[PDB]
């Protein structure tokens, strides 16, 4: 009934790889990110977005299509991308890091929990809201792993290679849950080391093989302290069976030590 609520003007430039704009609301002044895709592989991402409802999973409004081009409204993150708050071959300090971690395993068990794989978790897809809250970003190579209680093993070779799990590799099939818990390993190894472990995990990777040889004298493993290294020595297991599972990094020692304090609240003395 309010004329001009629909209006919105597209302000900056967000991403790119089609576009992500900053848009503003011409009445409310209301902040969405809008997905521009110049056009199966949006309809799927479309589907799964509609799918998705929780506090660290970017939201989803609605799309709007323009003959060929697909508008996608998405939540609006202030803080921009996990991967401008590592700091090159430093990281960040781990009480950070360890909330960050918490939000992401937060988002990642409702995702899996509603039989949903994201395939692609990396700092460059976990935003920040005005608050450093994460959200998980761009479902676009995400896809459905167990529908009717039944689960359907992958075989699809997608992600990002230093991010990527070694069975992807190494076997024509393999379960979704697996790939995405080592995916959060080597996000949390970024975090503490501000560098990655390893351009692919193969055994014709050097820094790969020093990792099963338990070399953790060299970097990125010398710079993580011994708690949360305890904890990445269970995540990045070789054989996916043998990986530690979202449940049990919930009773990790590291991930249920008391490191951070909340955020800085107004007081004043006498
Ligand atoms: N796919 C996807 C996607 C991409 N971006 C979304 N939202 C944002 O607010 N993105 C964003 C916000 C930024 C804010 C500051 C700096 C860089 C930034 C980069 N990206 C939501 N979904």
């Amino acid at each position: 009934a309010v004329p001009f609520v629909e209006d919105w003007d597209l302000v900056q430039t967000l991403g790119e790889g089609g576009e992500v704009q900053l848009a503003v609301n011409r009445v409310t002044e209301e902040a969405v990110a809008v997905k521009i895709v110049d056009m199966e592989n949006i309809k799927k991402e479309i589907c799964i977005n509609k799918m998705l409802n929780h506090e660290n999973v970017v939201k989803f409004y609605g799309h709007r299509r323009e003959g060929n081009i697909q508008y996608l409204f998405l939540e609006y993150c202030s803080g921009g991308e996990l991967f401008d708050r590592i700091e090159p071959d430093i990281g960040m300090p781990e009480p950070d890091a360890q909330r960050f971690f918490h939000q992401l395993m937060a988002g990642v068990v409702y995702l899996h929990g509603i039989g949903i794989t994201h395939r692609d978790i990396k700092p460059e897809n976990l935003l920040l809201d005005e608050r450093d809250n994460l959200k998980i970003s761009d479902f676009g190579l995400a896809t459905v792993f167990r529908y009717n209680n039944r689960e359907r093993l992958l075989n699809k070779m997608c992600g990002t290679l230093p991010y990527v799990a070694p069975e992807l590799l190494k076997r024509r099939e393999f379960h979704a849950e697996p790939v995405d818990v080592w995916s959060c390993g080597i996000v949390l190894t970024a975090m503490l080391a501000g560098e990655l472990p390893w351009d692919q995990p193969s055994d014709s990777c050097q820094e790969y093989s020093d990792w099963k040889e338990k070399k953790t004298y060299l970097n990125p493993w010398k710079k993580i302290d011994s708690a949360p290294l305890a904890l990445l020595h269970k995540i990045l297991v070789e054989n996916p069976s043998a990986r530690i599972t979202i449940p049990d990094i919930k009773k990790d020692r590291w991930y249920n030590k008391p490191l951070k304090k909340g955020a800085k609240r107004p007081r004043v003395t006498s």
